[PDB]
């Protein structure tokens, strides 16, 4: 869990809508099942895909204010970001098989 990227909604201007590169941004709580169940498969694709993608978090109960800027109406709901633009969504939990087809059809 060492490469994640921790945001807050201060930072996530900074860390995400001002960047260049590709960042995978898992908005989460505590509370949520589905968003623990993918937590690993989340470390797994941050050493993965290093390099050529970075991972992130915004949990929701302690950043309240970002997620409604993009519609979020669940979680977990991944956000892929390139060059400061969603460039993908997706709602719910899914294997990582899934998310490395999901990210391979943004390649
Ligand atoms: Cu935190």
């Amino acid at each position: 869990s060492d490469k994640i990227i921790h945001l807050t909604d201060d930072s996530f201007d900074t860390d995400v809508l001002k960047a260049d590169g590709a960042i995978l941004v898992d908005f989460w709580a505590e509370w949520c099942g589905p968003c623990k169940m993918i937590a690993p498969i989340l470390d797994e694709i941050a050493d993965e895909y290093q390099g050529k993608l970075t991972v992130a978090k915004l949990n929701i109960d302690q950043n309240p204010g970002t997620a409604p800027k993009y519609g979020i109406r669940g979680i977990p709901t991944l956000l892929l970001f390139k060059n400061g633009e969603v460039a993908a969504t997706k709602v719910g939990a899914l294997s990582k098989g899934q998310l490395k087809e999901f990210l391979d059809a943004n390649a």
